[PDB]
């Protein structure tokens, strides 16, 4: 909806030029969209822009007022004739890299050899976040990298590999929210269920986040790390009761013998019994170690070999 100018070629830039003045930022021209910069100069390739149609970037001229506003800034792409790439699905394009990014019409510039496929969101700027496709999740950073400073959006829509952490964000990230962990392999495919990775075990279950604590998997209880969700295995002093994990990570209960000494694991709960306990109409004694007694006296009651109480 911006008519009645023309396109201008001058100093090595182009510009749209209507009543003596230059368009600025956003503009819908001729069933096409651009971009025009703070001072006229249009773009091409790959640019991290606010988003337009609020109006607040859109249909203006240099000789008009900018006002403040608050607008998150996305990656977008732009032809070598200035006009956007409104695609909402997919498309394989020129790697962006710190070389190809922020360049207007008339500047110079390398394509990259290498391409990608990139997502679209239904508003034409790349997709980030989780996306399912041919059967696996992928996911696309929402974040760029940090250091003291020095923030650069360059990996904002690129497929995710290995540890990553999804954090709710807008502008920045929200540190209210849950952030949990998941893994993605060489191609970007989202990690489920039993996964070792750097030689230890991790649980990410059907939805893909990494387990922490105790969990629950085909009938057996495992423990995986409270902050960084690798399994453990043998004994765990874990909310003041030791519990016995074997090596393939399930937790033991009833009686099991550690070399020749004796402990009993809670039937249900899997706790580590200390003190006097009945098992099947039995009396046993366990040290605070949590080893059986055997054939000996405690406190004036004698046990004999199994450890059993005897009148
Ligand atoms: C990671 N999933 C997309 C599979 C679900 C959690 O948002
Ligand atoms: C959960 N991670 C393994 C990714 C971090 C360990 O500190
Ligand atoms: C041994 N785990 C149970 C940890 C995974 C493979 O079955
Ligand atoms: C039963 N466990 C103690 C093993 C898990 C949390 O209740
Ligand atoms: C069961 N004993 C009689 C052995 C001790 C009391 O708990
Ligand atoms: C770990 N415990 C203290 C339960 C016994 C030593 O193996
Ligand atoms: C003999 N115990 C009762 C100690 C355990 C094995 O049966």
């Amino acid at each position: 909806n911006t008519t009645g100018g023309r396109f201008v070629d001058k100093d090595n830039r182009k510009y749209y030029v209507k009543d003596d003045h230059k368009a600025i930022y956003w503009h819908k021209i001729d069933g096409k969209t651009y971009y025009f910069g703070d001072i006229g100069e249009m773009v091409v390739g790959w640019q991290y822009l606010e988003i337009p149609g609020t109006g607040y970037r859109d249909n203006l001229f240099d000789n008009q007022p900018v006002n403040e506003i608050g607008l998150q800034e996305k990656w977008y792409y732009f032809g070598q004739d200035g006009a956007l790439l409104e695609q909402t699905d997919k498309q394989v394009l020129e790697a962006k890299t710190s070389e190809n990014t922020g360049k207007v019409y008339g500047e110079q510039y390398p394509l990259s050899a290498e391409k990608r496929t990139y997502y679209f969101d239904n508003n034409y700027a790349v997709k980030t976040g989780w996306i399912y496709e041919d059967g696996n999740w992928y996911y696309l950073n929402k974040l760029g990298n940090f250091g003291d400073d020095s923030y650069n959006p360059l990996p904002i829509g690129e497929v995710a590999k290995g540890w990553t952490q999804d954090f709710h964000v807008t502008i920045d990230i929200d540190r209210s929210k849950p952030a949990p962990w998941y893994y993605l392999d060489a191609s970007g495919k989202m990690l489920t269920d039993w996964q070792k990775v750097n030689g230890k075990w991790y649980y990410f279950g059907s939805s893909g986040s990494m387990a922490t604590g105790w969990k629950y998997v085909r009938g057996k209880w495992y423990y995986l790390d409270n902050k960084n969700g690798d399994m453990k295995t043998g004994w765990q002093y874990l909310g003041n009761k030791w519990y016995y994990l074997r090596s393939s990570g399930a937790m033991v209960t009833g009686w099991y013998q550690d070399g020749l000494t004796w402990y009993y694991l809670n039937a249900g709960n899997g706790d580590m019994k200390t003190g006097w306990f009945q098992v099947n109409g039995k009396w046993y004694y366990a040290y605070s170690s949590g080893a059986l007694a055997v054939n000996t006296t405690v406190d004036g009651y004698s046990v004999n070999y199994n450890g059993e109480w005897v009148q």
